[PDB]
């Protein structure tokens, strides 16, 4: 869907923590602020945004 | 969901083609025959099965 | 070009050795026997063939 | 050669875009400004520079 | 040391399971039967052997 | 152990150089200043710190 979730998240062991995510084809989630893709068809995209929290796992699988 | 789809697929340039896929947490799709995971909680899994076709992209994103 | 070379090669510490390679867009080298690509435009390909020798580095860079 | 090209490029979905590239043994292209390699022989290098455009694919393969 | 351990292990969800491991510079563990390295100095090696069990984590870190 | 070493190091071809490292389960070395891990059990961690030198290879293997 367009709603924000994340399956693989990583955080730094600092306080507050700094965390990020994974891969989608053509577009990133609606909440993403800087999105990076491959110059190809279909393009494989990732979110580069960093927060002090992780989104919840994608509810499907 | 439990239904079979695939976002990143790769095939050999032979006839018939030999193709495979990507990553899920704890479990693989219902149609998967040999599934491999990391000894960790939560475990990150992948399907090793090979077909002569690709499933369609996950309908959500 | 169409000529066979390899930049990143890996071999098993057995006798005779078993060795393979890396990445190209749309097509593999002319000598490649089983070539695998991504269902996308432009497709990113790799050779899965195994020999008991490595090709020489690509002469360009 | 020494001339600047790129096979795998990625860009952020922002305006202007922010883009980067891939892998070479011992040295990066002549136009590269910050180049990073592995402490090994032969060393495997990558360019970390970021532009608002992508170079064209390497003309050979 | 020369003793056999493994930090990152992966297994198939079949019975009995089929499992493997990770990365070392110049040589693999003493128990490894097919070891694969990069044609470079120092070479980065991995074990390709498959068992129906995982070794224990490296005791150091 | 808790002592600082590094097996895979990479540096930029600038003066002074800017260098970093690799992977551990649950914790980073004692000298690490910003450490990033996966939200999972056991978590896989990496050091993001950058210096103008590389640590020496882990003395064990």
């Amino acid at each position: 869907y367009s709603k924000p979730c994340c399956d693989l998240c990583m955080c730094t062991r600092s306080m507050p923590p700094q965390c990020s995510c994974e891969d989608r084809i053509n577009s990133c989630h609606s909440d993403c602020k800087s999105c990076m893709c491959t110059r190809s068809q279909p393009g494989q995209c990732r979110c580069l945004d960093t927060n002090d929290f992780c989104y919840k796992p994608c509810k499907s699988r």
